[PDB]
């Protein structure tokens, strides 16, 4: 990449009240003007999670494993993980409500070869689907970055990814998770449980604001080993971007 | 062709209660399942005012004089009858706050001859473009019916209008007035106003809700002689729509 970024600890200072380990950057139009509470942390690699249902979905669509952008996935009515995911689902609502299952079926019918040809082409972290098929984002051996994402996220934004722009678009329209006439957030939480206290699990937050005529990218994660600290996933980064001028 | 249409005159009762001549059109899935209060005002054709901005804006794109979805739309500085419009705006923001001027100088720059051809493609309204390209849609002959309204937004949400699919999602995007995990709504409003009361003005809503994996369609408008009347045009099809369990 062509990522300026600048290290402003003064940023840590909500995490350090929540007694939280983890990184935000937050972009400004381009990855050309970056921030971040911790250099080292921004560039080091962690599980997705459910931020993988965003290349997952345009992989889905690029090889037409998902048919088209009203294709309905609907629950065979065997139980699941969660109550929330046992329904009919559109592509938006399987991203918003977050249902692996739904993604674990589209990436099996993807198949390793292809996954691993659009990994490659995305540039998506450390590229490694090992671990089984239906399950190297959730406890295999794919790690990303904060800025690794941003960089992907921008690349999204501007249609750059190696696949259709119409596909580009129908999964940025699965994102939209606020809106308002002159304002407009794209984004998407991940989660891996709590791992331990030894080996906490991870959460993310990772998307773009619009505001105005101005686009800022983001990617928060953070250690987790309690999961009612689950919510600081996004009041730190809302936090930081309203000391900015952003959400305020 | 193809709309099957019932009244329900239960549906007045919103109206009279305020003393409105209007009429609501809500179709669920599809053209084929459709239900108003007013059969012979459903199909009579008003001016679209400021919903014109939904095939303006894909005619925009469609003939390149809109570069794409990330073109700013600068201010001169001189000014403009609304202070929310004194600025640099999205072709979203543009479309959001209704921005006069601006979809003035796309439409200039599209010209008649290619506006026409368009609005033929669309099947959109009496197709009349005559008094000028400086105020046909405005202090000019085209006008459209509530019925021909839901047909083409029906059209646009399943990328079927001649238009590139991108351009299609691109406007959708720009559409897009509530966003919840399984509730998405796409609207746009329109005000023509006071007229007289002899000749009332014409204030529109048009979009469509996705709840779920349903689809509802919608297009109300109404007479209107009295600024201060100009929020029925939401609440009387909020209203409706909460009594069929859509508002939700
Ligand atoms: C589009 O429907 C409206 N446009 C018009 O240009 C007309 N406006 O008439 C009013 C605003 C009443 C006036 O004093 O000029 C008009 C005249 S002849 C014709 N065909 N159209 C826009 N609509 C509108 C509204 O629907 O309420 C406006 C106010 N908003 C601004 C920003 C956000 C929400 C509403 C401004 S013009
Ligand atoms: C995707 O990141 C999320 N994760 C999972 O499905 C995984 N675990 O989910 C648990 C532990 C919460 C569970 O028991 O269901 C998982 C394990 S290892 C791995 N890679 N993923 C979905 N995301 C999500 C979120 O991102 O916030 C959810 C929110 N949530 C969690 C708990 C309680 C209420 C809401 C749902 S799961």
């Amino acid at each position: 990449g062509h990522m300026s970024i600048t290290e402003n600890t003064s940023w840590n200072k909500e995490f350090s009240a929540e007694a939280v380990n983890g990184v935000f950057v937050l972009c400004k139009s381009s990855s050309k003007s970056c921030a971040t509470n911790d250099l080292a942390r921004a560039s080091k690699e962690y599980l997705p999670a459910s931020t993988f249902k965003i290349p997952n979905a345009i992989i889905g669509l690029e090889t037409g494993v998902i048919k088209n952008e009203h294709q309905v996935f609907k629950w065979d009515g065997k139980p699941r993980a969660m109550k929330q995911w046992e329904r009919d689902l559109t592509l938006r609502g399987a991203i918003q409500v977050s249902a692996v299952p739904v993604f674990q079926q589209i990436t099996r019918e993807v198949g390793e070869v292809r996954m691993q040809k659009y990994l490659k082409k995305f540039s998506y972290g450390n590229q490694n689907i090992s671990g089984g098929i239906d399950k190297f984002w959730l406890e295999g051996q794919l790690r990303i970055s904060a800025v690794n994402q941003v960089e992907f996220l921008e690349s999204l934004y501007l249609n750059k990814l190696s696949a259709s722009k119409e596909n580009q678009l129908i999964v940025k329209e699965a994102l939209v998770t606020e809106a308002a006439p002159e304002y407009l957030v794209h984004s998407k939480t991940g989660f891996s449980g709590v791992g331990t206290e030894s080996n906490p699990g991870v959460a993310w937050w990772v998307g773009w604001v619009e505001k105005e005529t101005e686009v800022y990218f983001f990617a928060f994660n953070m250690d987790i080993d309690n999961e009612s600290k689950l919510p600081l996933r996004k009041s730190i980064p809302t936090k930081i971007m309203e000391s900015e001028g952003i959400i305020g």
